[PDB]
């Protein structure tokens, strides 16, 4: 996350910390997710694509740090690894980059919910707030494009939806861009999602609901001028999401 704020998993509990087991040994950091039910974290398809083996990744819940272990956080398992069919990767712009993830622990339980972990609510079809809406972004994501490390603390930032027409001009994204995709940015380009950012969450408040609108997904660099914030547009996948759970 470029610019916002440092904040704690108490304020976006349904965030998940997908971490890769090596190789070796060593753990990293691959992406965020959001917890949609206490079995199922939903991501995108990119984190996973190049080692696209289920028993290589732990999923955290309740986790407010990247390195250190939060109270009350809860560790998973993949019992389940379920990427989109239909995936496919530009130089850029991913194509259905949506992935779902069964979770189950040592003891063979799914998620508790908690103070620190909780679920949040899809989208009902095809229906996403208007453009200039404000929504929230959360990651453990690059601070600065120019950044090597990660931030040890979670953050979180508002972006405001930009309109597909605004979003498909060239001097943006020109046809990059789909209606199974929403941009959205900052009015000054000042805040963004970045590396690292990738499966988290975009949450919107619809009928006085938080409600997940977007899966970071991707960008050409971040908080770039002209170059939003692209998601998965979960409105538009909810009978795969149905399905598949
Ligand atoms: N909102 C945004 N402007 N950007 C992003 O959300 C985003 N940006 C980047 C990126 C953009 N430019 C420079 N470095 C990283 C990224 N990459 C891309 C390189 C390899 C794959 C994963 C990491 N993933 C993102 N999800």
């Amino acid at each position: 996350i470029i610019g916002g704020e440092f904040t704690t998993i108490e304020n976006q509990p349904w965030f998940a910390a997908i971490y890769r087991r090596h190789r070796g040994g060593s753990v990293t950091y691959v992406c965020g997710g959001s917890l949609i039910s206490p079995c199922w974290v939903i991501s995108a398809t990119h984190c996973f694509i190049d080692y696209p083996k289920k028993e290589d990744y732990i999923v955290y819940l309740g986790r407010s740090r990247l390195n250190s272990n939060t109270q009350g956080e809860m560790k998973f398992e993949v019992e389940n690894l379920i990427l989109h069919k239909d995936y496919s990767a530009d130089t850029l712009a991913h194509h259905n980059d949506i992935a779902l993830l069964k979770i189950r622990s040592k003891e063979g339980r799914c998620a508790q919910p908690s103070r620190t972990i909780q679920t949040i609510a899809l989208p009902s079809m095809y229906n996403d707030p208007q453009f200039g809406t404000s929504c929230e972004i959360t990651g453990f994501g690059k601070e600065q494009s120019t950044d090597y490390l990660y931030p040890e603390q979670l953050k979180m930032t508002v972006v405001k939806l930009i309109s597909h027409r605004e979003c498909q001009q060239p001097h943006y994204y020109g046809s990059e861009v789909t209606t199974k995709m929403l941009c959205a940015a900052d009015p000054q380009w000042k805040t963004d999602s970045c590396q690292g950012d990738s499966g988290g969450p975009l949450v919107c408040s619809l009928q006085g609901r938080m409600t997940l609108t977007g899966i970071v997904s991707w960008g050409r660099g971040c908080a770039l001028k002209d170059k939003p914030g692209v998601y998965t547009r979960v409105s538009h996948f909810l009978p795969w999401i149905r399905s598949h759970t």
